């Protein structure tokens, strides 16, 4: 029987879940690959559902605060480069270069590079021992961290600070919570107004902060909504806004992850946003491309990709929002890709002309989104009204290179805007291109042989 330990505090939301404190010991009914486990506390003896991502086996590597598992080099750098982190802030992760190996990622400063992250491979020997340098070996990652927490001994710096972890969202609000009562939601702060409804910050069952989108009655069939919502429910990625729950009865409420920095469009035309440098803008582009590459892998289609439907979190985290919904709009104009509410400036010609919405028409939309990113959120086709856009683009008009956009990114936009959808790049390629946009001759890792 496995004893689990709580990685974070969890506050009870229902009559059937179990509250616990970080460090609390728990046992479960079944080690399912589900999001919620039936548990009891070895501390309190209380019984209830717990979020499975809030625990790890006791004395597991996953139980360590500094162990971040399958995080990429890029995402580790995002966390480590936070300006609140002292020099020597660190985490350990799986290598993405070498199977079964690990990586020590440490925040450093030198006048040569300023704030930077050093990456050290931790080789695991087939014989079982761990090392960065073959001359200093350890029976465990715990002993390796304990050691370099005292002496740098070749490292850029001593391990001072465990990289802070933002407390993770649960997968779903509660076990089998999906179609929820309207009265379980409180709408607190109006965040904004779209063409088809409003979005509120609010609470589920009193205490869980969520975003709530309220659709005007007549917007979409509750029947069609629930069928699509079952597809949307299956989409799970770090760069997609989670769909939590629905109120199926009109007026339809859509409950999603609250993103505290708002839309990318407003962010770009804001205080932090309007002074962002190209490398920051390319990193945001690469995050959006990764979310859409997941959409692509899942054989799904966004249908409304634009800066307004990217939401921003801490550390310039960008997530894709409002995927799939556009198909369900009943409005006759919108359905005909016509009228004041249709985003013609983001729409591939074959989608606008024939209603052929595919991942390739989302690639077109991504190219337009790149113009928003490189012009601080300027409206595409600035000198044109919506009623004249499709005519121009079908005749082969394309936006020129924005004034502060490098030609290479404009060339990428032009590939996204190929007349033939099958000639447009994949999101897989767009993500690989944008992630490797800037080249360095710098060592990928710090060589272990010193
Ligand atoms: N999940 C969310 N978290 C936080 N704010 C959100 C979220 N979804 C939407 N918003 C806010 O609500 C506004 C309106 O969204 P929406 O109704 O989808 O309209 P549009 O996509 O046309 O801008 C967004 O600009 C943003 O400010
Ligand atoms: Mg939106």
């Amino acid at each position: 029987v496995t004893t689990f330990v709580a990685l974070y505090d969890y506050e009870s939301r229902t009559e059937t879940d179990l509250s616990f404190k970080k460090g609390e010991r728990l046992q479960i009914v079944n080690n399912t690959e589900g999001d919620w486990w039936l548990a009891h506390s070895l501390s309190t003896g209380q019984t209830g559902y717990i979020p499975s991502n809030y625990v790890a086996p006791s004395d597991s590597i996953q139980a360590e605060e500094w162990y971040f598992g399958k995080i990429t080099r890029r995402e580790s750098e995002r966390l480590l480069l936070n300006a609140e982190n002292p020099r020597g802030t660190f985490l350990v992760r799986e290598s993405e270069t070498t199977k079964g190996a690990y990586c020590l990622s440490v925040s450093d400063f030198d006048n040569a590079k300023g704030l930077n992250v050093k990456h050290y491979k931790i080789r695991k020997l087939d014989s079982g021992g761990f090392y960065i340098t073959s001359r200093t070996q350890f029976n465990s990652l715990q002993q390796l961290v304990a050691y370099y927490s005292k002496h740098a001994d070749g490292l850029c710096h001593r391990l001072t600070t465990v990289c802070p972890t933002s407390k993770p969202q649960t997968q779903g609000l509660a076990k089998d919570a999906w179609e929820i009562p309207r009265e379980s939601l409180r709408l607190e702060v109006k965040l904004g107004q779209g063409c088809f409804g409003e979005v509120w910050m609010g609470t589920w069952n009193g205490t869980t902060r969520v975003a709530i989108k309220t659709l005007k009655p007549g917007t979409m069939s509750p029947e069609a909504f629930l069928q699509e919502a079952q597809v949307m429910k299956k989409l799970r990625h770090e760069k997609l806004v989670q769909l939590y729950a629905v109120v199926s009865e009109e007026p339809i409420y859509i409950v999603t992850e609250y993103m505290n920095k708002g839309s990318l469009l407003d962010f770009l035309k804001g205080e932090t946003g309007k002074y962002l440098r190209l490398p920051q803008l390319v990193d945001m582009s690469a995050q959006i491309a990764s979310g859409m590459a997941y959409v692509e892998r899942m054989n799904y289609v966004h249908r409304d990709l634009r800066a307004a439907n990217i939401l921003v979190g801490e550390n310039l985290v960008c997530k894709v929002a409002d995927f799939g919904l556009a198909r369900l709009i009943e409005d006759n104009e919108y359905t005909a890709r016509q009228g004041a509410k249709f985003p013609i400036k983001w729409t591939a010609p074959e989608a606008a002309l024939y209603g052929r919405f595919t991942i390739k028409s989302d690639v077109w939309s991504f190219g337009i989104l790149l113009t928003e990113l490189t012009t601080k959120g300027r409206v595409p086709y600035p000198g044109m009204v919506n009623r004249e856009v499709l005519d121009q683009v079908e005749r082969g008009y394309r936006m020129p290179c924005p004034p502060e956009c490098p030609e290479s990114l404009h060339d990428l936009m032009c590939q996204c805007w190929r007349k033939e959808p099958e000639e447009r790049p994949t999101f897989e390629y767009l993500q690989a291109f944008l992630e490797d946009y800037f080249t360095s001759t710098e060592p990928q890792y710090q060589p272990g042989e010193n």
